[PDB]
Parts: structure tokens; C-alpha cells; sequence
């Protein structure tokens, strides 16, 4: 039997984070195997986000983080609901909210990884299984964020596309009547 198909969606590796406080979000369209949060800037072919040391993701199938392995976390994502990924790289730490509101352990904490090491650095992630669909936004239209002003703007998280500028091509001129 031919295993799952994964779609994972890392972001370029030039974009990777070494510091500061970012924010991002996840629209859950379906409500089944999918998985957001921090990756390292290497994967692994052929592992599932968060089974081996490469990532920090929250499985809203039914409720888990995953890293090294799952553990019971959250609550599972409805159709239309949006995971909110944040990660501290000073306090070192990593935050999911849905709706707005913070993910508790089950012991109680908001924190969902601690004491994390920033080694190599972080990319936001995400993989959807079979079938599944959802849609990350990284903020480069901060008004789009729909969660970000309840829970992590005020916290100094920033959204995670002001780490991607844009290629260009750029054009020179000398000419003032062209800029009027």
C-alpha cells in the first residue's frame, strides 16, 4: 500500500529567523491531517512535520503539538477557522492561538514549546495531507491578518512577511519631466 501523499510548504530559505518576534496565520478549510507552525530550514523527506526535531506544529485534526513526537494540545480546528503561529526568539518560546484565543496545554500554559534553541533558525511551515486545504498568510497585508490585533500585535509579535522583500528589477533614470 502506497503511503500518504504530504504537501509541505516550506518558505525560502533566505527568509530563515534567527531572532526577533514573529506572527502568521493558517485558514483551516478542511478540518482534517493538516499541520502549521516552525520548521528548521532542512527537512526530512518522507517525515511528517514535527515527528523528528525539524519542526514546531500544531495538528488541529484533533488537537496536538508536535515535536520529537505528539501530545495531546488545543482543541481541533472547525471549517473557517485560523491558527495564529507565533515564536519568541529571545524568550524562546512558541505560541498557537485559533480564533484569537491562546491554545493552553493540557498542564495549563500558553507557551506550547519552551526553551526551544535557535540553532539554525525558523521558517514558518505548514503540510496538508490528502485532500486537505488551507491557505497560509505571512502578513505582507498586515489588515489581512484577522486575528493578529487580538493576539500579538499588542504582544510585539510581527508579522512574519516583513523577512521577505520582493526581488525587482529596477530601472534608472536621470530624467525629472519622467517623475513629473
Amino acid at each position: 500500500s502506497n503511503a500518504d501523499r504530504v504537501r509541505i510548504f516550506r518558505a525560502e530559505k533566505s527568509y530563515t529567523v534567527q531572532s526577533g518576534r514573529w506572527y502568521f496565520e493558517f485558514e483551516a478549510v478542511t478540518t482534517g491531517e493538516m499541520r502549521v507552525g516552525w520548521a528548521r530550514p532542512e527537512l526530512r523527506p518522507d517525515v511528517e512535520l514535527g515527528a523528528d526535531e525539524l519542526a514546531y506544529v500544531f495538528n488541529g485534526h484533533r488537537g496536538q503539538r508536535w515535536h520529537l513526537g505528539s501530545e495531546p494540545f488545543g482543541r481541533p480546528w472547525q471549517s473557517g477557522d485560523v491558527v495564529g503561529c507565533m515564536i519568541d526568539l529571545t524568550e524562546n518560546t512558541i505560541i498557537f492561538t485559533l480564533n484569537g484565543e491562546v491554545l493552553m496545554s493540557d498542564s495549563g500554559s500558553e507557551t506550547a514549546f519552551r526553551e526551544i534553541e535557535i540553532g539554525d533558525g525558523f521558517l514558518p511551515v505548514c503540510s496538508l495531507g490528502p485532500g486537505q486545504v488551507g491557505h497560509l498568510n505571512l502578513g505582507q497585508d498586515v489588515s489581512s491578518l484577522r486575528f493578529f490585533a487580538i493576539c500579538g500585535l499588542q504582544e510585539g509579535f510581527e508579522p512574519f512577511a516583513i523577512n521577505m522583500q520582493r526581488p525587482v528589477t529596477t530601472w534608472f533614470s536621470k530624467s525629472l519631466p519622467q517623475f513629473e
